[PDB]
């Protein structure tokens, strides 16, 4: 079952987490964030922000591509922001947004920012469909993305800021404190996400290695015999997908 | 459970069906097919010329793109068939290879054509794999190339020609009824795949558009008694997942 990140790619994400860049006008360097997100596949947004969900509007939004990770404040900018490339970013077919139980944050960006929040590959419902695809049943508890942080890269337990302080959050200057954990709440989601991705297909793609191998790798006499029984799967075919 | 092809694409294919080329000499014609192939994602190939695993030489061999189908006579070209582009094609990451069961073909080209094929996308593994998820328990039988065309495109049963004529596949000049046959039986697998990666991957795709839809379309009082209990799985999960 043990899955850990490697120690290089590790070292690679901690200096991006510290490389952030917060934006706080709608000015050059915020069209230069949009630009950025707007050239990849896929970019990744946090949970960060949206708490309450509808009850709240966000202080600030959490964006990244895989190089570098945007915090865009809000309460500053306003509908500005969304306005500006942001709205079109976050409801667009592409790129997809990577999140980490977009609930709360589908909520919130659709009731107090107008924002239809669509195209999401969801690293929460990953593990689900992981989950119920090995374990045959799905479970009944879904986990925290610092569960899956440590499941699925081994990261130490508590790696996530999962209480930021709500006064402080709507405080300005907006905190060191604060920026780092943001930056670093979403650092790890592509590689999660990555991950997971593979995980999620793995079954499949193993799958397909016994089939060009089940024949192939036999002996004369048992490869004549398997010829015959086509119709039916592989002996060794349930154990490869698990 | 439902699952037919549109008209206006079974048309596009069947008139692709009856475009192919024949390539029995290392010529201009070979190299464009090459290229053709090479500049593509996915190529199909088929198991027709395989029947017998390791026991027997191929001799034809029918090859695909999305838009061409191509038919290389390799009793004729022999292992400079191989040996000018198509045993690259075979064995490498790129193409993927699209088959459906390709056991024998794995076994045939190792053995008789020095060629190790890898990097494929198998339509039976997927159907299996979408079956395991679906009813839980993998099925015991597994179904060949014209019963998925059948459940996943709604074809009828007997367009696949399963019994070629294993001595008018030696002889040449090579009948037309055989080229346009295998033709016919390649020239679906494009499309049965892309249903059958959509299928795989429904699942996930649904779950996470459960999740968006969550919060954000219920009604206030539903939508904070949600937010209180995120560690569960949104009770339509079970339900847009199947």
């Amino acid at each position: 079952k043990v899955l850990k990140i490697s120690q290089t790619k590790y070292e690679e994400i901690l200096k991006i987490s510290k490389k952030y860049i917060f934006i706080n006008q709608v000015d050059k360097s915020f069209h230069e964030a949009v630009d950025d997100l707007n050239q990849q596949d896929f970019i990744a947004v946090s949970g960060d922000g949206a708490n309450m969900g509808r009850k709240c509007k966000m202080p600030f939004l959490v964006l990244s591509t895989d190089h570098q990770i945007y915090i865009f404040d809000i309460q500053v900018m306003q509908y500005h922001a969304f306005e500006s490339g942001l709205k079109k970013i976050l409801e667009g077919d592409s790129p997809k947004k990577i999140a980490h139980d977009c609930r709360k944050l589908s909520d919130c960006l659709y009731h107090k920012h107008n924002v239809k929040l669509k195209s999401v590959f969801d690293t929460q419902v990953g593990d689900l469909i992981i989950t119920k695809n090995k374990k045959v049943t799905l479970p009944n508890k879904v986990k925290s993305l610092g569960e899956c942080l440590t499941n699925y890269l081994g990261l130490q337990q508590n790696t996530i800021d999962e209480k930021l302080d709500i006064v402080q959050s709507t405080e300005r200057p907006l905190s060191v404190k604060i920026k780092d954990s943001l930056a670093r709440n979403i650092a790890f989601l592509h590689h999660l996400s990555e991950v997971i991705n593979e995980e999620m297909q793995l079954p499949f793609y193993r799958g397909v290695e016994c089939y060009i191998e089940n024949i192939r790798s036999s002996d004369d006499f048992k490869a004549w015999e398997l010829c015959g029984k086509l119709n039916q799967i592989p002996k060794e075919f349930r154990n490869a997908i698990d």
